[PDB]
C-alpha cells in the first residue's frame, strides 16, 4: 500500500499454504501470519520498530486468538461501529435497517479455551511497549443462554504481561463478558473509547503506575465491573461518562494515591463507587453521582444484591478526600432495601483521617448523606448536609453541619 | 488504495457519467455518489458495516448538501486547517503568505434552501449509529454583508434524527453561522476540536443522554451560542477552553443532572453561563471564569443586550452545586451597564436548595459575589465572599462569609 | 498512495539528484525535499492548503534539521513507539528482545549548529496556522557524556514563530534535552502525548493564549521543566499525569487567569509546582500531589538543589485559588533539608489576596500545610489543616482551622 514492509492491510494479506483464508473468514489467523512476517524481518533487538495493521471498514469473523508479543504494534481501523444489541435483542426489529455493529467490525468467535480475541503477552524482557489499539469494533455477537445474561466467556483485549506506554483509543466494544483487561500497566492510557453492553468494561488487574483512564463512555452488566483497579498508584480517572448497569461504576482495591475527578456516574444499584481493602490518600472530587432505578423492562427486576445502606460511595481506607461532589438520589420508596430504611449516600466503612467536604445531596426520601462506621478514626465531615443527615457511630468524627 | 470497497478517496472517485464533478468542483456530489454505492453494495440489514471517506488535504468546494443516512460512516481528513478569517478581514494583509483555511479544506458554498454542508438524518429505525466526523475543516468562506456579521445561513454538520455513539474529533469549523447541531443525541462525543469564528459552535438540541463535550477550543459570535444543550441528562462538559465572543459560553435550557468541571471560560459580555428554564441537580465546579472587555477594535461597541446584574452565572432551577470556581471580573467603569451599577458575579434568579461554596472572586469595581432572588428558597452560600459581597433578597438563605 | 499530490509517504519519495538519500539514511533531507515540492505547487495565498507527510513504522535517522514554514502541514505516523532508554542504560539487558524505541521512530542525530529536528518558523506573515504533529516517535538516542545527564543539545519540535491552532497529539518523545518548545502559542492543543525521559518536556515560551495541555503522560529531568508556561493567559492544564524527575512538574512565570485542575503530580524533589514572578488569578484545584524520594538507584543522590521549606507548591503572585487538592508527602527524615526542618506543602512566597481552601495534607513528619511569607497580604487559609499546621509570618492572614 505504502513503500514500507511494516504497513499491513488485512484485506490484502495472503497466508502462504492457506490461500482460501481471508480477513472476512478468520482475521485472527491473518493477523497472526502478519505478526510472523514482522518477527521474520525484525530479527534482532536493534531492528524491531514494530508495524501497523490496517483494518478497513467491514464484517470480519475472528476464530483464532491473535497473540501480540512484539513491541510497537499498532492495530487500527477507521470506526468504532458501536450498536445497541441490548435494545435489538429485546424489541420488535421489523423494518430495522441494521441489526449488528459495523465500522472496522471484528465479530469475536473464539474457542472457549483461547477466548480472548487479542492476547498481549510476552514471556521475557523487557516489558512489551508502545502497543496501540485504535479505531475498530470488537463485537462478541451474542450472550448465552439469552441476550440479557451479560455472559459468553469472550474477551476483546487481554494484556497478560507487564506493559509500558500502551494506548487504547477510539475503540468500540459491544457484547463481550470482558472488553479490556490490562495486567501490570505502567503509563497506560485508555482514552476516548465506547465500552458498553459488556459484562465488564475496563479491568486494571495485578498492579499499575502512572495510568490515565480519560474521556470514555462505559456501561457494564449487573455481575461485573465498569472500571476496576487492583493495587494501582497515581491512577487518574478523569472526563469519563459511567452509565448503567454494572455491579459498580468504579471499583479500586488496594489503590493508593490515585484521583477520580470530573466524571459523571449514573447507577441503578447501590455501591456505584467502592474503594475497598484499604485504599489510602485518594482524591474523589468534582464528580456527578446519580442513583436511579432500571427503566429498561427486560432488566427492571435485576439487582447487584446490595442494600441502600451500602453507600453510593463505599470507602475502606486512610486519608481520602471526598469533596465537591453532587449526589442526586431518586429510588421509588418500594424499591429501597431494607423497607423503610434511609439510603446512605457516602459510607466510610473504616479507615483513619478521611475528609468529606463540600458535598450537595438531593433525595426523594430522608437519606443519611454520610454514615461513618464505628471503626472510623480522626474522620472530618464538612458542609455535606444538616446535622440530621450525618450519622457518626465513630465518637471522634469532627462534624461541621451545612449552615 | 486499500483492498476493500469500504475505503474511498474523494480525489480517486469519479461519478460515472460526470467526469467534470470532482472533489475540487463539488465534494458534496462526490460524497452523495459514494454513499449511493455504499447503499448499492450493503443491501441488507446484516451486510451494512459502513465505510470511510478519506479527504486528502486540499481546497474542495461543496455545492451539494451531503445526506448521511448510513450507520458507521467515517468521514476523515488529515488536518483541521483552522485560520483566523476574522483577523484576515480586519487588518492589513499585504505580504500575507496565506488568506484562507486549509488542511482537508471543504468550502461550504451550499444553496440557501439546503444550507447545511452535512445533513445526518434517517426517516426509519433504528437510530443512526457510530457515525465518525474526524480530522477535516468546514469553512463557510464568508460572513455577509461584511466579515463581522457572523451571518451566512450555513451549517457545518446537522444531525436531524435520533442518534447513538456519534464521534466528532480533530475537526476545524470556521465562518459558519452554525458549526455543529445534534438533535436527540445519546452517547455523543464532541472531543478535541477547533470550533471558532462561527455564529454558533455546538448546539445539542431537543434532548440527550450520556454525552461528553471534552478538550475543545470554542469561540462563537454575539447573537449565537458557544455550547447550548436542551433537555440533556448526564451531559459532562470538561477540559474545554471557551473564549469569546458568543452571547454565552455555556447555555443549558432544561438540563438536569449534568456536570461542568475543569473548563476555562473567557467572555466579554454578561451571562457567560446560563442555567435557564428549570435546570436541576447540575454540578458547576473546578472552572476558571474571566469576564473582560472586547479588545479587538472591529467589535469594541458590540454587546449581547445584557446588563452586568444578569450574572457571569445566571441560574434558574433547583439544587445546583456552584463550587470551587475562580471568577476574574475586569470591566472598565465606563463599560458597565447600567453605568454605576455593582456587577453581579453569580445570580440565583430563582429555584430551591442551590448551594454556592468555596468560590474566589476578583473584581476591579465593588461587585456582589452572589445575588439571590427573593423567589429563591433553601439556598446555602459558603465561603464565596465577605458579607458585603453577598445579597440575599430571599429571607431563608444561610450565609457563612469568608473569614 | 492517494490521488492527491498533498499526500506524501517518506519511504516512497526520491530526492532529485540525491538518489542515495532515503527516509532511513536522513528523513530530514527527504521531508525538506517534500516541503520544497509543496512550495512549488502551492504558490499563492489561496492555493496553500498544506499536505500530510506519512511516516510508516520503521527506524529513520534524521541528520538534517527540518524547517516547517507552511500552514496546514501534518507530519503523521502510526505509533508513539515509547521505550524506557533510562532503565535500559542502568540494568543488565542480557537476552532483552528489544533495545531501542520504535513505532514511526525518528532517531534525532542533529548537528549542534541546527540542533532541533523540526524547526517550525516563518519570518514572513501571517502566523503559522493549523500545523499538526501526531503519532510518531522523536528519540535523541543518548544523553552525553552518560545516559543519566538529561543533556544532549537536541530538541524534538521547536516552534519559534507566533502560531495559531497547532495540534500535537499521540506523540512519543524520549531522550531529548527539549521535547516540545512552542514560542507565542495561540489556540495550541498538546493532547494525549507520551513525553518522558527528556531533560525538558513541554516549554510554552514568550507568551500564549487559549491553550489546552490535556490527557498527557510526562516525566522530565532534574535540571529541566516538565510543563513550563511564560506569560500565558487562559492556559487550561487538565487531565495530565505528571511523574518525576523534572526540577518541577508545573512551572508558570508571569502567567495570569490560567487553570491547573484534574491532574496527577508525582515529585521526588521540593518545588513540584512553582507560580513564579507575579502569577495572578490562577485556579489550582482538584489536583493530586505526591512528594516521595528517588527509588531508582542511579538517581538516588540526584537533587534539584532545593530544600523542603521551598514548597510542594511555591506561589509568588496575587488572588490565586489553591483549593480542593490532596497532598501526600512521604520523605525519609534523613533525606529532609535542612536537618530537623518541617517540610512546607504550600508556600505563599509573596502576593496579595491568595486563598487556600479545603486541602487535605498527609505526611510522615510534622509539616506546615501552609507557610505565608512576611510579604504576603490579605491571604485567607480555610480548612487546610489545624492552627499548628498553618504558619503566617504575615500579620494579616485570615485562618479557619479544619474543625
Ligand atoms: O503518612 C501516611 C503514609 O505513611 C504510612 C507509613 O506506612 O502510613 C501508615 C498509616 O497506617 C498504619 C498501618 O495501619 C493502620 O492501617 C489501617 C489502614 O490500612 C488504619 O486504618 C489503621 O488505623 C491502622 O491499623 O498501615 C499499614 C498498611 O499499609 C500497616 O502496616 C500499618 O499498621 O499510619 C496511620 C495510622 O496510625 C494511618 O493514618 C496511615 O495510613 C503509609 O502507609 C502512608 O502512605
Ligand atoms: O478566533 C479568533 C477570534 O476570536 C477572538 C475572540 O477573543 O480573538 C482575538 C485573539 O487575539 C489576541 C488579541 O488581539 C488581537 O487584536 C489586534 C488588534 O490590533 C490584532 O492586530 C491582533 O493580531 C489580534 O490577535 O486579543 C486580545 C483582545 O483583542 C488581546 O489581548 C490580544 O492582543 O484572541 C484569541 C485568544 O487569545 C486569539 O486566538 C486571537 O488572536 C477574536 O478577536 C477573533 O476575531
Ligand atoms: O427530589 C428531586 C426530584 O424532585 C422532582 C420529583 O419528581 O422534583 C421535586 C422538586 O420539584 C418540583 C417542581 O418544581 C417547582 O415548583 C415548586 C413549587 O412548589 C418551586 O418551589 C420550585 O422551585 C420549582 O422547581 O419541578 C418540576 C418540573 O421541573 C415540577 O413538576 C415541580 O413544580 O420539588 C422539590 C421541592 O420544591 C425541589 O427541591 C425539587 O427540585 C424531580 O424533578 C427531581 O429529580
Ligand atoms: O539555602 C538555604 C538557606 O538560605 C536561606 C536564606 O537566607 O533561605 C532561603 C529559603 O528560605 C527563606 C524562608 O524565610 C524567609 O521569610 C521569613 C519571613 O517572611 C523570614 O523570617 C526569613 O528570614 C526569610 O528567609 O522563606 C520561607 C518564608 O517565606 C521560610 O520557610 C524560609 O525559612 O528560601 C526558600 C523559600 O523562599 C527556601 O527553600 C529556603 O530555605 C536560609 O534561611 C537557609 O539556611
Ligand atoms: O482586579 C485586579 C486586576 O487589577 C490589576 C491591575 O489593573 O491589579 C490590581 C492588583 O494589583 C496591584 C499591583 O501589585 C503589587 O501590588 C501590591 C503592592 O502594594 C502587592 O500586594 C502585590 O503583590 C503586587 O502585585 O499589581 C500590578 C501589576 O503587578 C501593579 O500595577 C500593582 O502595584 O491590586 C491588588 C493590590 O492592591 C491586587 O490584589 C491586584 O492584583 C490586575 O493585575 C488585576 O488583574
Ligand atoms: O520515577 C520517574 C522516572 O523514572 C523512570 C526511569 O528514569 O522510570 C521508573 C519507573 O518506576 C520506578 C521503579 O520504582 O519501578 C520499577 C519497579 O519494577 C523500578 O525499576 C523503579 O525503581 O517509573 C514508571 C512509573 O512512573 C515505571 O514505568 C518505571 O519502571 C522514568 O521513565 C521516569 O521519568
Ligand atoms: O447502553 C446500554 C444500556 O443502556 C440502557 C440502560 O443503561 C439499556 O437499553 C442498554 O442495555
Amino acid at each position: 500500500p505504502l513503500n514500507s514492509p511494516n504497513v499491513y492491510d488485512v484485506t490484502a494479506w495472503r497466508i502462504k499454504g492457506q490461500p482460501k483464508v481471508t480477513a472476512e473468514s478468520d482475521i485472527g489467523a491473518v493477523i497472526n501470519d502478519i505478526i510472523a512476517d514482522i518477527k521474520k524481518r525484525q530479527s534482532t533487538p536493534e531492528t524491531r520498530p514494530g508495524a501497523v495493521v490496517i483494518i478497513p471498514p467491514g464484517d470480519y469473523d475472528l476464530h483464532t486468538q491473535v497473540v501480540v508479543d512484539v513491541d510497537y504494534l499498532t492495530i487500527a481501523g477507521f470506526g468504532h461501529g458501536f450498536f445497541s444489541r441490548s435494545i435489538k435483542d429485546n424489541v420488535d426489529t421489523t423494518g430495522w435497517l441494521n441489526l449488528q455493529p459495523g465500522g472496522s467490525h471484528i465479530r469475536v468467535l473464539t474457542p472457549p479455551t483461547s477466548p480472548q480475541a487479542f492476547l498481549v503477552r510476552r514471556d521475557g524482557s523487557p516489558r512489551l511497549s508502545g502497543i496501540v489499539f485504535k479505531d475498530f469494533c470488537l463485537d462478541g455477537v451474542s450472550f448465552v443462554p439469552d441476550g440479557n445474561s451479560y455472559k459468553n466467556g469472550k474477551t476483546g483485549i487481554d494484556v497478560a504481561s507487564d506493559n509500558d506506554s500502551i494506548h487504547i483509543t477510539g475503540m468500540g466494544f459491544v457484547y463481550l463478558e470482558h472488553a479490556l483487561i490490562v495486567r501490570g500497566a505502567d503509563a497506560l492510557r485508555v482514552h476516548d473509547n465506547m465500552v458498553a453492553e459488556c459484562g465488564n468494561c475496563v479491568e486494571l488487574t495485578g498492579a499499575g503506575q502512572a495510568t490515565i483512564v480519560s474521556d470514555n463512555l462505559m456501561g457494564a452488566g449487573p455481575e461485573g465491573v465498569t472500571l476496576l483497579a487492583e493495587n494501582h498508584e497515581g491512577l487518574l480517572v478523569t472526563g469519563n461518562n459511567f452509565f448503567p448497569r454494572g455491579r459498580s461504576l468504579l471499583e479500586f482495591t488496594g489503590c493508593n494515591r490515585c484521583s477520580v475527578t470530573s466524571n459523571r456516574f449514573q447507577g441503578f444499584y447501590p455501591g456505584m463507587m467502592r474503594l475497598l481493602n484499604g485504599c489510602k490518600e485518594n482524591l474523589i472530587t468534582s464528580n456527578h453521582f446519580r442513583r436511579g432505578t432500571e427503566g429498561f423492562p427486560p432488566f427492571i427486576d435485576r439487582t447487584n444484591g446490595l442494600d441502600d445502606l451500602y453507600g453510593v460511595i463505599h470507602a475502606m481506607g486512610d486519608n481520602n478526600l471526598i469533596s465537591n461532589n453532587l449526589f442526586a438520589y431518586d429510588v421509588p420508596p418500594g424499591k429501597i432495601a431494607p423497607a423503610g430504611a434511609q439510603p446512605t449516600i457516602m459510607l466510610i466503612a473504616g479507615g483513619d483521617g478521611n475528609v468529606i467536604a463540600t458535598n450537595h445531596v438531593i433525595s426523594n426520601v430522608d437519606t443519611q448523606h454520610v454514615v461513618l462506621d464505628g471503626s472510623a478514626t480522626r474522620s472530618k465531615v464538612l458542609d455535606s448536609g444538616a446535622a440530621s443527615t450525618i450519622t457518626s457511630y465513630s465518637p471522634d468524627t469532627a462534624i461541621r453541619p451545612t449552615p
